[PDB]
């Protein structure tokens, strides 16, 4: 199997792909959030649901779509990040703890987010996770640059 | 051609290539629309094209966003997960028909949405090409599970 | 190293990390607006930073997001297509090209949106930027279609 190729993939590959997962929980509590408030974006599903005014702004989903959207300006840039450090050779062990990191700073990030928990938690969870993100960006660009 | 390192690699490639110019033909019809319906996002935009008065919001163009960023939410975890998934082996006829339910169920998503089309239309079309997402992320929880 | 999988990989590696610490570098810039500006999303943050009447919106606020989100909408598309595209045998001096054009367009492209800079600046390098990726999308297409 080339999830062979380098001793980091395997890692990358799991918490990556539990990240998305943890997306798409996002996106059906969002939904949820939407039906039960019966706070719907467009005309159409609030004519489905019960009439025009339900066609409405709601805090909660408002703050579901926020945490949807932070997880696409820091998820996104590791799915891309962590897959080209995995194949730069790092040590196994270091790599593992880069994705950890990551993984947990993210997780508890919507936890803080969803939950509504007191300030700064939210902000360090993001500050954690993004650390081992930078760390990953500034290998990859010493690694691309000693190449040209 | 490194096209040939998977059976299934062509198929993805082709399926993602067409929802990435799909998400560009969304972004030029939400300028298009912003332009005739004279709503712009920044001042200066509104102020070479009219006035001030102009720097405002739309429906129309709020409808487009919602579909641009619905297409940021689910069609760029495809890319990510299509691609790992194509190197896993699958069977060439079952990595197809995931591919091309993701595909379908997107474009059709995106009419659905623009054109406007009654619930639960939009929904099915977003659920349906999620199956396939959420098969093929199983999928590879399980790979890099079993190569830890 | 696996960064010579490709004699065009080093430098669409080293363009598209540049790309993602510019958009962390937005994110940045966000994060010093709200608090500067005393403009937060969440009650949580605004209880923290003054009281409850600074869970606000701000015009500088958003058009730091519409700048994050412009990236989200473009650069991220480049992560994938730039890859691919890397693995395709270009010339590797035209490749470079694509590369130079799209990491340029964007970075011009975020000084005009968040320098206020008249239109349409803004606007010509998006367009300029999204050439090249106009450009590498065709050419996965073709590559693919013709290795099913
Ligand atoms: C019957 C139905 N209704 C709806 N949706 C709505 O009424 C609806 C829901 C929401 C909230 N969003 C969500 O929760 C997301 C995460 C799914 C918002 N707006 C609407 C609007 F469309 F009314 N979907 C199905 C469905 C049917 C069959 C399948 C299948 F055939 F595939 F099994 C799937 C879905
Ligand atoms: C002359 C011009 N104007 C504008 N844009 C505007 O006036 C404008 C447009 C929109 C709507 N957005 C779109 O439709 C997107 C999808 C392009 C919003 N705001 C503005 C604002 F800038 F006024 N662009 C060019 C252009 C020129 C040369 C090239 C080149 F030299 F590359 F050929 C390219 C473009
Ligand atoms: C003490 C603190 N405060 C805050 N944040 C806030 O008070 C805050 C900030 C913003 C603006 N956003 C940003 O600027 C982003 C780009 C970071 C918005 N809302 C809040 C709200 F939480 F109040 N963070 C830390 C922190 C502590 C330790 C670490 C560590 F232990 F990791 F060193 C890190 C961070
Ligand atoms: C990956 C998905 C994680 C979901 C996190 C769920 C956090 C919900 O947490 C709950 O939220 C309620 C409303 O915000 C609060 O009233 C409760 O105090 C809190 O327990
Ligand atoms: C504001 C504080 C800066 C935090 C930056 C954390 C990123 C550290 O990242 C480190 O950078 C080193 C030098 O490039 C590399 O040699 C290391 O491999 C890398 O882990
Ligand atoms: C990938 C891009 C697909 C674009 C889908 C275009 C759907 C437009 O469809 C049209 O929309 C109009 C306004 O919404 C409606 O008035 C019309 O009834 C409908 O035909
Ligand atoms: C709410 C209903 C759940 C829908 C989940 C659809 C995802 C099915 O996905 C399937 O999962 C199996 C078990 O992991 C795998 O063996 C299959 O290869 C995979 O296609
Ligand atoms: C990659 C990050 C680039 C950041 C671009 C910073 C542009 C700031 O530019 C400044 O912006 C101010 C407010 O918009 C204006 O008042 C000034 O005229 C302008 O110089
Ligand atoms: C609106 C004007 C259209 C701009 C499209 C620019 C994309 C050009 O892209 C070019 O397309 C050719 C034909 O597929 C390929 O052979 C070239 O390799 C490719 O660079
Ligand atoms: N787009 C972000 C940029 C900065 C950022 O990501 N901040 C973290 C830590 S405070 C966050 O959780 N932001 C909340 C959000 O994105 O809604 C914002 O507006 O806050
Ligand atoms: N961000 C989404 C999460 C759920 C979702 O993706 N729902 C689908 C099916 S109802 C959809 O088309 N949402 C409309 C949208 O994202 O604007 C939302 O707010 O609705
Ligand atoms: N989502 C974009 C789609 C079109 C686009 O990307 N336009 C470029 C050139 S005018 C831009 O800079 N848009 C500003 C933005 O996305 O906020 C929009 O609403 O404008």
């Amino acid at each position: 199997s080339l999830v062979m190729s380098s001793p980091a993939l395997p890692a990358f590959l799991l918490c990556s792909t539990l990240l998305v997962i943890k997306m798409y929980v996002v996106a059906i509590i969002t939904g949820q959030v939407r039906l039960r408030k019966k706070a719907f974006a467009n005309p159409e599903d609030a004519l489905r649901h019960g009439g025009p005014q339900y066609c409405r702004s709601d805090p909660d989903v408002e703050r579901c779509l926020r945490a949807h959207r932070n997880d696409m300006e820091t998820i996104y840039p590791f799915l891309f990040l962590g897959f080209v450090y995995s194949f730069l050779g790092p040590n196994p062990f270091v790599a593992w703890m880069h994705f950890l990191v990551f993984l947990v700073g993210r997780v508890a990030h919507t936890v803080a987010y969803l939950g509504k928990l007191r300030a700064p938690i939210r902000s360090v969870t993001y500050t954690l996770a993004q650390l081992p993100c930078a760390s990953m960006a500034l290998q990859i660009l010493w690694e691309a640059a000693r190449h040209l």
